């Protein structure tokens, strides 16, 4: 809660169910993100490292990515024990990996090192996403 | 290169009588090693091609950019 000059006190949640990520790109077009680091230390509750909609050409080149916190958009966290769960009830869900994809033309991203994913993906494609191309990461980090 | 148009309706022309001329394209490549382009996004070409390759340009990569947007 915080409290200001004038001796007022505020809320700074929202919703006891607040969720969110490191970047959020939407509507753009022709984005380069040239190496750079994305990651999660302090465990927020994120649903995404980054997360991508209705772009056109999204390209990454050798971005470092770490040590994400796993919740769905709604809140729910995004452990071993449920996973299974979540893959069902959560497929149209726009979280549950390091990069979400959603609607994106030219998505394309090289092969940097990741690690400490807590959560049930690396890379999520979804919603017509339909020329992907996928360079060789780190394998075997997420849930 | 000689200054005629490249439209719908002559398409078909170009295709026969510039085969070899340097143009025609939104990128045209020529005798050239090691060529790379990976996936951007192209709109409103009004040309015959997005990409020409001629001249023993033989090691080629072509990546995903937008299909469909020349003639």
């Amino acid at each position: 809660t915080y409290k200001t000059t004038k001796n007022e006190y505020i809320k700074v949640m929202d919703s006891v169910n607040d969720v969110g990520c490191q970047a959020y790109f939407q509507g753009l077009s022709n984005v380069q993100y040239i190496g750079g680091q994305l990651s999660g230390h302090g465990s927020p509750r994120n649903t995404s490292l980054a997360t991508i909609t209705q772009c056109n050409s999204f390209i990454i080149y050798g971005t470092d990515l770490e040590d994400i916190n796993g919740f769905t958009t709604d809140g729910t966290a995004i452990t071993a024990d449920n996973i299974d769960t979540i893959e069902s009830n959560y497929l149209k869900d726009i979280s549950g990996a390091a990069i979400v994809v959603s609607s994106c033309l030219g998505f394309k991203i090289d092969s940097p090192h990741i690690f400490k994913i807590k959560t049930l993906s690396t890379i999520k494609l979804m919603n017509n996403t339909y020329n992907y191309e996928i360079g060789g990461f780190t394998p075997d980090e997420a849930l």
